[PDB]
């Protein structure tokens, strides 16, 4: 359980596509971690950084002496692009990485679904809204290029996985209670009670992913939250890695500081996201927002988060801890992880086993008759 290789690499930023020097550790457990400076040295390894079941590619574009680690994590293809000064070093890194990966080695068809809407396109495939002909139920289908290659109440479940000759297809449930940004904008702001409920269920799902699955979600934002027919949260998994837009990938309003800086990150990234999401629910606006990306980054990195006079002291305490710039200081960034949030005064009185078991009654019931009611898909209502 030790280091197989370490040294400086040039890593391309995941959201700001610039080259940055980072000190990377390769460990026999499969973790490939990069730090801004050489670390003096959470202990539970995170699969986000694992090299297990990845393929290594050597390329001379966009830059010479580049190598790429490509991994399928759950239903998303992930790439990490690195550059070294010499081809001899690139060969050292790839073989070392490859050896570690080798050491860790030890019907339904497309015709059953009706294509409805394109939800998103990515470098390695697309996501479409479909309806199973037999049931009338709605699903998101991730169609990924084959060439490139459990269950929780509040995560969108992966139901079917099947293949074509050139595509790999993941079929996951699509909640029909409406997008959470659609509900928040309609009602402007949520009461602290209502935000506590959605917040509680998110904490429950994040606790599962961190403890049981040892994975950081890293994508927690309002756009990835939906309500099912009963009004419970569903965190979505409809994402696909895209080439940036000239070059920044997506929008940064929700990104944790340590993620923006391409620095070492862990489970604390999701608590930031929780803070971003709960700040907007209870305040009616994003914490940091400015059109200049140079300013948005500074705002996220530098500007101290401000609160409205309407927020209670408990809510202000929770948001302040969640939105601490430094993850080591952030609420939930310690070894207790999710327990720090659960035991917070803002969640006093919440029985956390009742949360996992959907015992808490939703404060808002979406106006749908069943799991197949298409109200929140209808154009007339969505506007
Ligand atoms: C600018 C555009 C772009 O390209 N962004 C980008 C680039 C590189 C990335 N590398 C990166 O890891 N992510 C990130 C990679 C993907 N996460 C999203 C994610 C993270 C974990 C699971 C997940 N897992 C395991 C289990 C069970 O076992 C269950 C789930 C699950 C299921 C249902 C709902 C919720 C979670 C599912 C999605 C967040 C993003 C990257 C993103």
């Amino acid at each position: 359980v030790a280091i197989v290789k370490e040294g400086w690499l040039h890593k391309r930023g995941e959201y700001i596509k610039t080259w940055r020097p980072r000190y990377f550790l390769l460990k026999n457990d499969g973790t490939f971690i990069g730090y801004k400076e050489r670390p003096q040295d959470r202990e539970a390894p995170l699969n986000n950084f694992s090299v297990a079941q990845c393929q290594l590619m050597k390329t001379e574009r966009p830059r010479p002496n580049t190598f790429i680690i490509r991994c399928l994590q759950w239903t998303t293809v992930i790439e990490r692009t690195f550059h070294v000064e010499t081809p001899e070093e690139r060969e050292e890194w790839t073989t070392a990485i490859q050896t570690v990966a080798d050491g860790l080695k030890k019907r339904v068809t497309m015709n059953e679904f009706e294509y409805l809407k394109l939800l998103g396109k990515g470098t390695f495939g697309k996501v479409i809204l479909v309806k199973e002909k037999a049931t009338g139920r709605y699903y998101a289908m991730k169609i990924l290029k084959k060439e490139v290659i459990s269950r929780h109440p509040f995560l969108t479940a992966l139901k079917y996985s099947f293949q074509t000759h050139d595509r790999l297809c993941f079929v996951m449930e699509y909640a029909n209670g409406g997008e959470l940004f659609f509900h928040l904008s309609r009602e402007r702001v949520f009461s602290e009670d209502r935000a506590r409920f959605y917040g509680a269920e998110i904490v429950s799902a994040l606790d599962y992913l961190h403890s049981e699955k040892n994975v950081v979600y890293r994508d927690l934002k309002l756009e990835n939250l939906m309500l099912d027919k009963d009004g419970h949260i569903k965190i979505t998994d409809f994402g696909l890695c895209k080439e940036g837009i000239k070059t920044f990938c997506g929008t940064p309003e929700y990104l944790a500081p340590e993620v923006l800086e391409d620095n070492d990150y862990g489970r604390a990234v999701d608590w930031w996201g929780l803070g971003v999401v709960m700040y907007e629910m209870m305040c009616g606006r994003l914490p940091f927002y400015n059109q200049d990306h140079e300013k948005l980054f500074e705002l996220i990195l530098m500007e101290e988060i401000r609160f409205p006079r309407t927020l209670g002291p408990e809510a202000k305490s929770l948001l302040s801890g969640l939105l601490k710039k430094d993850p080591k200081q952030r609420l939930g960034g310690g070894s207790e992880d999710a327990k720090e949030i659960m035991q917070h005064r803002f969640f006093a009185g919440i029985v956390w086993q009742h949360v996992y078991e959907k015992k808490l009654s939703p404060p808002f019931k979406p106006q749908v008759t069943s799991e197949t009611d298409t109200r929140y898909f209808d154009e007339e209502f969505t506007a």
